[PDB]
């Protein structure tokens, strides 16, 4: 047994390959093998997503805080509020971040592969930013 | 994508077998293979614990209200707040739960492994539940 | 500067006259005067409400947890969910708490008036809680 | 009667006279005459700090995520955790913000004394901001 204690982890940014706007990761734990789950509290400015991406595994998103967009490709684009919880299957190539006027955190939830908990793909332009 | 809006999650209440006084179980999400992960918010009543148990895979836990106390075998009881992050190991023994006079909340995440996520063990005695 | 401190405050059962059901009361503030404002999270079991009232300045309510209901008298039963703000008006009677499959908590802050921040009436009825 | 549900406040940045760094407004309410109490949602980023100021009727905190400080003039700083509350006096000079490294939310809960909830004085040095 072993506790991460309240702001021992620091907050750090997102990277702008990965990110279009202003997002924070607060990373929360990365467990050890043979576990294969993380998961990090992700907060996104008004205006602020992820690019596009996938996941080896999937991932589970359970919102924490405010209001945000999220879409699977050639779904529609969905609004997400505090307690609701998403899934993306394996593969699903998908977005998600705050909408235009508010923030939105939330806890992603994922299981790596290899060392590799997801695939990078283009950004989301601001013509499928809309809803 | 599949969401699971806030409040369409029925409460449930954990079973006298694996708890000692009132809990309450939310759950968020689980599964499907070839993922492996399951989590749920869990509230305790002041007094009340999870029995002794083991987790196959290991858990974390991110406290999200209130006070707890948490064990492992050999350790002390620590007493856990929100934001705080608790990993327990594959195999390990431990319990969980409120303090004496406050409720706690933490969001458990586990990964299965062939079918199950915990191993349940002996009720935690009054005078084990102490610090 | 005072800080109370996260553990440091006890919870409390709502007493029967003024709530039907299992309601626990985390009580936060009560500021001194000349300032009349106090707050408390309230945590509503599932199918859990406070009796039919009313606040000398009105009431707000912070939802952080879980899928609840409030009415006002002669208004619909509304859903209340984790970020939502809700305005009760000076005097207006009604009630709010859990819905009937899913717990709820909320973070209730009212300023007192005569040294009194709620007047207690009838309890809701099973048909009101519905209808 | 009211409720104001999740994303429909717009966020707002905190003006650069009254903060140093990068903070997030989220207006929670604001009560009508004759009742006097006001909230929002503050986010500071690691660093972010209010100015020195005041509040005429006295002001509570209650954190909601990540790790902060804060110090009332004449006294020394101090961490503050998801779950506490802190209480600041009528007229007592004192700031509040993130931790160096850490973001902090907290909930900004005062009243308004003939129509300010504030008055703002001068900015938080870097080095009354260490200690
Ligand atoms: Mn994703
Ligand atoms: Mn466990
Ligand atoms: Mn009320
Ligand atoms: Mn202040």
């Amino acid at each position: 047994m072993e506790i991460k204690r309240v702001g021992s982890q620091a907050s750090g940014k997102g990277p702008a390959d990965w990110f279009t706007g202003t997002v924070r990761i607060d990373p929360l734990f990365q467990a050890p093998d043979p576990a294969l789950v993380a998961g990090a509290s992700v907060t996104f400015e008004p205006g602020a997503r992820t690019a596009w991406h996938t996941h080896p595994l999937g991932q589970t998103l359970i919102v924490t805080a405010g209001c945000g967009w999220a879409q699977r490709e050639g779904g529609a684009v969905e609004e997400i509020h505090p307690g609701d919880v998403v899934w993306f299957s394996p593969g699903e190539k998908h977005w998600h971040g705050a909408a235009p006027t508010t923030a939105m955190t939330h806890l992603a939830i994922q299981e790596r592969l290899d060392g590799k908990a997801v695939d990078w793909m283009e950004h989301v332009t601001d013509e499928q930013y809309r809803r």
